[PDB]
């Protein structure tokens, strides 16, 4: 199995993940993506902050995960109106534009903190709900203190589910993206099933789009028995195994899980380190902690802890001398060449990434590796 020197070696990044987490969350509630990273800095994406968030709450954190949805439900609730507005426009057959959508960067202060024309994202949203009764249900917590934002979140998803929209990677705006779709299907699914939501007027509809999610992802979304990274493409995403866990299009035992982890491992997966998508020229395209940590916690869920294990073993080795996790190496790179001018541009990759830590404590708990 695993040494004293390993356990230890391990048990220490996992204090450290939860350490520095919570030391960089934001006064208001909100995880930041990255406090030192030119581009991110002073931005929170609710991607990077749901899963960190349930880092959090595996790690036993109910404080910190608690201030963060706390953080989103007000933000979401603020924004009652703007959806109630784009949801009218809808009645009345005027579709809005990508630039009128709910954003994809939040200021600490829940302000828009970029123009959804250039990164309008769905996905986000639908993992909120998922991290927000997932918490809920580990801790025994009542809904009704986040329900209001929840109910925000539901109404926009219910609407827009079906939009074209950019992907996990702010590219490819005309597509619909299968981890996207999953993000969404994750969260529809979580409040559909929640006995403290059987009452909300919503409840039978989440469980009916999640239908029509999944319909349309054997549709347009499976070639060859795997996943595919948008609807009407060949090509796998590193993003794809958060389609069966967490958010279960398919369980981790279904046929099309089992393809789309080896089409994973195979295409994207280079020594543990796993890349984005064959054509991911940023930083070269280099080997992302995040998905290798995600491809771990879909071997482990379908019971190859050796597989695992060597994911999280990978991820431990690419801590910098703090324990800082960065958000990819360039151990193995698709596109060498592309490197450079992404140095130049924006600086150092991104280290911590706290979306890398939050994983990092996921596949951890998944293994029974946090410090008792
Ligand atoms: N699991």
């Amino acid at each position: 199995g695993l040494d004293s020197h390993e356990l230890a070696r391990l048990h220490e990044l996992a204090r450290h993940s939860h350490a520095v987490i919570t030391r960089h969350q934001d006064a208001g509630g909100a995880y930041p993506a990255a406090p030192t990273f030119s581009a991110y800095r002073g931005y929170a994406w609710l991607r990077d902050g749901s899963f960190t968030a349930e880092g959090i709450s595996r790690y036993g954190d109910v404080a910190s995960a608690g201030r963060f949805h706390d953080w989103v439900d007000g933000v979401l609730r603020r924004r009652r109106g703007q959806v109630d507005d784009l949801l009218a426009a809808v009645d009345r057959g005027e579709v809005p534009s990508n630039e009128g959508m709910l954003p994809t960067r939040f200021t600490f202060d829940g302000n828009d903190g970029s123009d959804p024309w250039w990164d309008f994202q769905t996905d986000g949203y639908g993992m909120w709900l998922w991290s927000v009764v997932t918490h809920a249900a580990r801790h025994g917590l009542d809904l009704e203190r986040w329900r209001a934002g929840i109910d925000v979140a539901v109404d926009y998803l219910l609407a827009f589910w079906d939009r074209p929209c950019y992907d996990w990677w702010e590219e490819h705006v005309e597509h619909r993206h299968v981890s996207t779709l999953g993000a969404i299907h994750g969260g529809l699914v979580a409040v559909g099933t929640c006995a403290a939501l059987r009452s909300a007027p919503w409840s039978a509809a989440t469980l009916q789009v999640a239908a029509r999610i999944r319909s349309l992802v054997s549709a347009e979304g499976v070639v060859d028995g795997h996943l595919v990274k948008w609807l009407g493409s060949s090509a796998v995403d590193g993003s794809l195994p958060a389609c069966v866990v967490p958010f279960g299009l398919v369980p981790p035992d279904d046929d099309v899980a089992a393809m789309t982890r080896a089409a994973v491992a195979k295409d994207l997966d280079v020594d543990g380190g796993v890349h984005r998508f064959a054509a991911d020229v940023f930083y070269g395209g280099g080997q992302w902690i995040l998905l290798s940590a995600l491809l771990g916690w879909n071997l482990a869920a379908a019971g190859d802890t050796a597989g695992a294990l060597r994911h999280l073993r990978w991820i431990a080795d690419q801590a910098d001398a703090d324990g800082d996790l960065p958000e990819q190496v360039p151990h193995h790179l698709l596109h060498p060449g592309s490197r450079a001018e992404w140095v130049a541009r924006w600086g150092t990759v991104a280290t911590p990434l706290l979306w890398s830590h939050g994983m990092y404590l996921i596949l951890a708990d998944e293994l029974g590796l946090l410090p008792p």
